[PDB]
């Protein structure tokens, strides 16, 4: 156990110190910050949404955006203002992306799409605009493969030029 959960922590950490330099490089034109810990952030593990009151790894990446990883693997999210959002641009992201989560302030509580039981892009917007939440964030987590979440911050970025959100 603890020869494979000492590799494993190695990997988180060591893939995030990785993954900012390079995103730093290559994201010209966004700024990308230094890798720091994050706190009693919650992930969705078998089901439920489970509260990690340990840190993990993760960066900014402005406006609006994060990339870290977890015990799961990768993920990035992006925030927006719910005035500059759109069914369309909500419907577009549902279809864009496998492991996508839409929700508010906190993850655990106001959950607007989970892809693990999934609804459809007109019912996660009515959701978002009969809600209080002035920020939306969709988030999108990967494993710990390198190659997507490069090429998934690209698509992402590309849909959201589309929509003059980035």
């Amino acid at each position: 156990m603890l020869k494979e959960v000492h590799e494993l922590l190695n990997r988180i950490w060591g893939d995030i110190f990785e993954l900012r330099e390079e995103l730093k490089e290559e994201l010209k034109g966004f700024t990308v910050e230094e890798v720091s810990e994050v706190f009693n952030a919650y992930l969705y593990i078998d089901g439920k949404w489970e509260e990690m009151k340990y840190p993990h790894p993760a960066f900014a990446v402005k406006p609006g955006g994060e990339v870290g990883a977890t015990p799961q693997g990768f993920y990035f999210v992006f925030a927006f203002p719910k005035e500059e959002l759109s069914k369309e641009f909500i419907e577009d992201v549902i279809r864009a992306f496998e492991k996508l989560f839409i929700y508010g302030a906190e993850n655990f509580l106001e959950d607007f799409y989970n892809f693990e039981h999934p609804i459809s892009g007109d019912e996660v917007w009515d959701r978002i605009v009969n809600s209080d939440e002035e920020m939306i964030n969709f988030e999108v987590d990967l494993g710990f493969d390198k190659e997507e979440v490069k090429r998934e911050i690209k698509r992402f970025i590309e849909l959201a030029r589309r929509y003059n959100l980035l």
